[PDB]
């Protein structure tokens, strides 16, 4: 009894828990790819992921999480419109029950089948608790998932899913390329949000990327196999787990690109 994504507990029942819900600078967003801004002074984002350590796969109960070590600078994100480092902390996705929805963010009202979230909190905070309580803690990467043809990169996540499929169960996970989860141009929108879930705070800076990731129609078929629910419970299965796009207000979009 708790938050979720049914009728009861779903995204239009979240701000009597969590009042931020209705704040100035809410995520995810429709990017209106006619009213974003092209900003020359935006660089290229430098994404440095040769020596990033997977370390486990966590099945939370509203979405599944590949968790890095983040001890060191070990997989960071720097460049574009960031000032100084970010680690990768872990990274997640959000899907549909059905190939028309599921992406959380949408471009000129179109929703793809997923989005995939790589989550970096600044290093100046010294830890991801204190990152999330600041303007400028944490960069989320998003990168939209179109059905087509397989990702081979993200078949060893897929293949492990039969062994978390309830919520609270994990499993070790090492040796795990996030790099092979990523499209061939680096070109970004990017704007001032929120995290999409609660606690709902208002710490991201959104870097979404043009260019989907295409996977085949098998691959995403077995996220949608995932339970809500713990083992011995009745079963929900894990699809819809997104938020409906939020008000812009008093934002600009920017692009890295024209
Ligand atoms: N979906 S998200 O990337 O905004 C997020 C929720 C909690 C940690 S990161
Ligand atoms: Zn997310």
């Amino acid at each position: 009894h708790h938050w979720g994504y049914g009728k009861h507990n779903g995204p239009e029942h979240w701000h009597k828990d969590f009042p931020i819900a209705k704040g100035e600078r809410q995520s995810p967003v429709d990017i209106d790819t006619h009213t974003a801004k092209y900003d020359p002074s935006l660089k290229p984002l430098s994404v440095s992921y040769d020596q990033a350590t997977s370390l486990r796969i966590l099945n939370n109960g509203h979405a599944f999480n590949v968790e890095f070590d983040d001890s060191q600078d070990k997989a960071v994100l720097k460049g574009g419109p960031l000032d100084g480092t970010y680690r990768l902390i872990q990274f997640h996705f959000h899907w549909g029950s059905l190939d028309g929805q599921g992406s959380e963010h949408t471009v000129d009202k179109k929703k793809y089948a997923a989005e995939l979230h790589l989550v970096h909190w600044n290093t100046k905070y010294g830890d991801f608790g204190k990152a999330v309580q600041q303007p400028d803690g944490l960069a989320v990467l998003g990168i939209f998932l179109k059905v087509g043809s397989a990702k081979p990169g993200l078949q060893k996540v897929v293949d492990v899913l039969d062994s978390i499929k309830t919520k609270g169960k994990s499993a070790d996970f090492t040796n795990f390329d996030p790099r092979g989860l990523l499209p061939e141009s680096l070109d970004y929108w990017t704007y001032p949000g929120s995290l999409t879930t609660p606690p709902l705070l208002e710490c991201v800076t959104w870097i979404v990327l043009k260019e989907p990731i295409s996977v085949s129609s098998e691959q995403v078929l077995k996220f949608r196999k995932l339970n809500f629910n713990g083992e011995g419970e009745p079963e929900e299965l894990m699809v819809d787990n997104w938020r409906p796009a939020q008000p812009l207000k008093n934002r600009q979009i920017k692009a890295s690109f024209k």
